[PDB]
């Protein structure tokens, strides 16, 4: 019928801090594993942070602004994907949303947004 | 309601080039993604490329087309272009344009365009 995304993570850190987000897809996913995160910074257009597809992590995508600092990964034991956010910067402050890209339904499911605040 | 109109596509010899275009009209906000999917016989819709109205955002290419396809936007016209170079027989498929505002969960699905590369 519908997909459900259970997200975890978020917090308040200082510049250079580190946080991990997680997202677990369930429901009638039909085995699709097209996952990612987008963020919504105050006053900006949404920015798709990272995407991954397949059990083997093809079509790996990172926004330029997070390359080298963010890593998306899967642990297939859980159908859980993770976003490791290292060396966080002030401009990373945003609401972060896990996304599930449904290419049967042509539908982007969103997790519950989670605030990440990076400030001195 | 959003409506999509595609153009381009057809038959090419291997190593040849094609240009697809897709123009979104209507309720399209200014904040949206557009891109291309392709579907070969007996296969699912496969992601090809996408581009955002956010120009801090670099375009996204599937591994299977990186280096050969180039997506670009005419914000003027709410129209995106896919420059498909060095086409191989494996690129043969119905290619579909797709559109999704940034605020929406449901994408709009465009009308398919045959791309056949052969011999
Ligand atoms: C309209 C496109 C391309 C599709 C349509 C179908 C679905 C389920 C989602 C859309 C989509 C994005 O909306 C955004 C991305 C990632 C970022 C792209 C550009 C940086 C992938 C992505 O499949």
């Amino acid at each position: 019928s519908e997909v459900q995304l259970q997200a975890s993570g978020g917090g308040f850190v200082q510049p250079g801090g580190s946080l991990r987000l997680s997202c677990a897809a369930s429901g009638t996913t039909y085995g699709q594993t097209n996952m990612g995160w987008f963020r919504q910074a105050p006053g900006k257009e949404r920015e798709f942070v990272s995407a991954i597809s397949g059990l083997q992590g093809r079509d790996l995508y990172y926004a330029d602004s997070v390359k080298g600092r963010f890593t998306i990964s899967r642990d297939n034991s859980k159908n859980t994907v993770y976003l490791q956010m290292n060396s966080l910067r002030a401009e990373d402050t945003a609401t972060y949303y896990c996304a599930f890209h449904d290419f049967l339904r042509m539908w982007e499911y969103w997790g519950q947004g989670t605030q990440v605040t990076v400030s001195s």
